[PDB]
C-alpha cells in the first residue's frame, strides 16, 4: 500500500463491480447515520486558469475515508480519489476516478428512477448524448419495458450508429420536445448552465433527472418550476444549499426547501403521480469514496 | 509518476532542502497574490472516533497544487496522528507525488515558528525558554538557535523533570518546572502536544514573545484563550488561522475577543507591512505543498 490505479485498470476493475448495488448500500448507510457526508471545497487558480475541488467521504463502517480531487483546466477535467484507513491513517488507495466519476452519477440517478418512475413506464427521454448520458442509457436500459427511447443534443444532426447501437428501441429526434413527447421519464444529461425543458411544456405529468453541476448554479429546469414539481434530490442535507434551480427558487420564487418530499437516503430505507416529479443529483463524495473503496476491497 | 515516497526515504530529501528559504519565499509570494492559501477543513469521523484536516494549496509559479491530509485517531493514551500529501499539476491534471509528511510536517513547523521569532522577538534576546521536549520542540531548538545570541536556553516537559538527548547535544538547561524554565525567558516556544494551556501568560515575570503550535486536539491551545485580550497577538496567516485556531475562536466566543486585533500575520512580517506578544501556527497547506513541490523536483 498504496496501490496507484492509472486509467486502463480503474476500467477494468469497475467492470467487475456492481456500482447500482454498491450505491444502494450507501444510501442506506448514510440513511443510518454510518456514513458521514462532508462539504466539498473548491478553489480558484489565479488569472482564470481553473479551478479545483475537492470531494470527501467518511465510510466509518468500513474504516476508510477519502478526498477525490477533480481540476478543471483550460478545458481538461480528470479526478483522483485518495483513500485512506480510519484505523491507522495510512493510504490505501489512489486511483484515476474519471470513469468510476461517470458510473456513480449515472447509477445514482439510475436508482432514483427505479425507486420513483411508476411501474408500468413505457417511454424514455434521454437529453444529452455524452459519456454520462450513454452511462444513465446503461445504467437504466433494463430498470422498466420500455417500448420506445429517444435521444436529443444540438450536435446530433451535424458515430450516430454508437448512439442507436446501445439499445434497440433508441432512436435520434431532432428537437428536444420531440423527444420528451409524451414520455414518462426523462433524463437531463446535458452540461448546459440553464434550462433545456420547462414541465409546463410538458403533455403529461413525467419523471425528470437533472445532473449538470458545471457552471456556477447550474441547472437545466427553469428555478420557478420546482413550486409545481414534486421534488426529490439525491440527499436532503446538502443538495439543496447548492442545486442553482434550488437556490434560486428559494431566494426568488419562494421555494422552501422542506418541500423536498425525499432523497436517496430515504427512498431506498422506506422513509420517504398527478404532478411532474423532479429528481436532482449534484454528486456526492460519498458516492467517490464507496465506489474507490469497492476497487481497494477488488484490488487486495 | 505518481512517485510515492514512504517515510525513511521522505526524510533524507528532507534532510536536502533549505526549508527556511523555502517557506521565506513562500510567505512572501502569498503576500504578493502568486499563490492561493484556501482555509483547512476539519471533518469529525463519527461517533467520536476522531476527526482529519486537510490542507490544501496552489503553487501557481511552479505548476502544482496539492492536498495534505492528516487523520487523527483517538487512543486510550494518545491520539495516532499521520499525514499525507498528495501534489497534482496544474498543466495535465494528473498526480505528481503522495508524500508521507510526518517529518516534513515536523520541520516546517519549526521553521514556520524561527521565522516569526526572527521577525518579532528583540534583536537583543538573551534568554530562551522552550516547553515540551519531543520532535517538534526538538526541531524548533535547531531552527532558532543561530536567530539571536542565545545565552542561556531552559526547556521543560513533565516526562524530563532518548531521542531528544539527540537535540539536546544538536545545539542550556532543563528546568523541573514550566515556571523554573521560563523565568526572565525573552522568548517562550510551547512546543507541546497538549489541547489545553501548559503556560498563563499573567503568571510571567515580565513581557516576552510566546509562540504556540499545537494542533493535537479539534481547538487545540496551549495559552488560557482569555490572554489573548492582554496580548499583542500574531498569526500564520491572518485571512484563515483566527478561525481555525482553538484560543481564538474560544477567545472570540466568550471573552469578547475579536479577529481584527490581529496585528499581524508572517506574509505581512516578511513584507514589512504587520506592526507581551503572541504568535500563533496550525499549520498551512501552501508549506505542505511547498515542501512535497520539493522532493518532486529533486527526482
Ligand atoms: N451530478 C453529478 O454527479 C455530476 C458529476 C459530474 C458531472 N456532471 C455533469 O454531467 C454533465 C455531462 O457530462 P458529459 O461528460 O456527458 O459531458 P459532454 O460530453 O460535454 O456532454 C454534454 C451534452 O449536453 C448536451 N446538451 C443538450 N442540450 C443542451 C443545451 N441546451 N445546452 C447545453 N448542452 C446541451 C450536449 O449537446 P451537444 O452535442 O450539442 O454538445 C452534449 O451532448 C457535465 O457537463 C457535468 O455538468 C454531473
Ligand atoms: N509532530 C509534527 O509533525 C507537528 C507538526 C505541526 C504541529 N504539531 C503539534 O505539535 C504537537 C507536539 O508534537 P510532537 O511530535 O513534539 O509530540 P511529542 O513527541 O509527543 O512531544 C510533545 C511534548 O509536549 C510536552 N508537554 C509539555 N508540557 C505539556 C503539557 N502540559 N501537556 C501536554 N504535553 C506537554 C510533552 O511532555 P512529555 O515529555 O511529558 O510527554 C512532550 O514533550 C503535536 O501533538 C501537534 O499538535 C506537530
Ligand atoms: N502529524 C502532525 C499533524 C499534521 C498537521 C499539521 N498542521 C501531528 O502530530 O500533530
Amino acid at each position: 500500500t498504496p496501490h496507484v490505479i492509472q486509467q486502463a485498470q480503474a476500467r477494468e476493475l469497475l467492470a467487475q463491480i456492481d456500482v447500482p448495488q454498491i450505491l444502494h448500500k450507501l444510501f442506506r448507510d448514510l440513511a443510518a447515520g454510518l456514513a458521514v457526508q462532508p462539504a466539498q471545497q473548491l478553489v480558484a487558480f489565479p488569472k482564470g486558469a481553473g479551478d479545483f475541488i475537492n470531494y470527501l467521504g467518511v465510510l466509518a463502517e468500513d474504516g476508510v475515508y477519502g478526498v477525490k480531487t477533480s481540476p478543471y483546466i483550460v478545458p481538461l477535467v480528470t479526478a483522483w480519489t485518495l483513500l485512506m484507513s480510519m484505523h491507522n491513517g495510512q493510504p490505501l488507495l489512489l486511483c484515476d476516478a474519471h470513469e468510476l466519476t461517470t458510473a456513480r452519477t449515472a447509477a445514482t440517478t439510475a436508482l432514483a428512477v427505479d425507486a420513483l418512475a411508476p411501474l408500468a413506464a413505457r417511454r424514455l427521454a434521454i437529453i444529452g448524448s455524452g459519456k454520462v448520458a450513454q452511462a444513465h442509457l446503461r445504467y437504466v436500459q433494463n430498470l422498466r419495458d420500455w417500448q420506445h427511447i429517444s435521444l436529443f443534443s444540438p450536435s446530433l444532426a451535424s458515430t450516430l450508429a454508437q448512439l442507436t447501437g446501445l439499445d434497440p428501441r433508441l432512436s435520434i429526434a431532432d428537437s428536444c420536445a420531440a423527444a420528451v413527447a409524451d414520455a414518462d421519464v426523462i433524463m437531463l444529461c446535458t452540461s448546459s448552465a440553464g434550462p433545456v425543458l420547462d414541465p409546463a411544456h410538458l403533455s403529461k405529468p413525467a419523471l425528470i433527472t437533472s445532473i449538470s453541476t458545471n457552471a456556477p448554479r447550474a441547472h437545466e429546469v427553469p428555478p420557478h418550476s420546482l413550486n409545481a414539481m414534486q421534488v426529490f434530490c439525491d440527499y436532503r442535507q446538502t443538495t439543496p444549499d447548492a442545486a442553482g434551480e434550488m437556490l434560486i427558487a428559494s431566494e426568488q420564487h419562494g421555494w422552501d426547501k422542506r418541500a423536498v418530499m425525499g432523497d436517496l437516503p430515504e427512498l431506498l430505507s422506506d422513509m420517504a403521480y398527478q404532478r411532474p416529479v423532479f429528481f436532482r443529483s449534484i454528486g456526492l463524495g460519498l458516492e467517490d469514496i464507496a465506489l474507490a473503496n469497492a476497487l481497494y476491497q477488488l484490488q487486495r
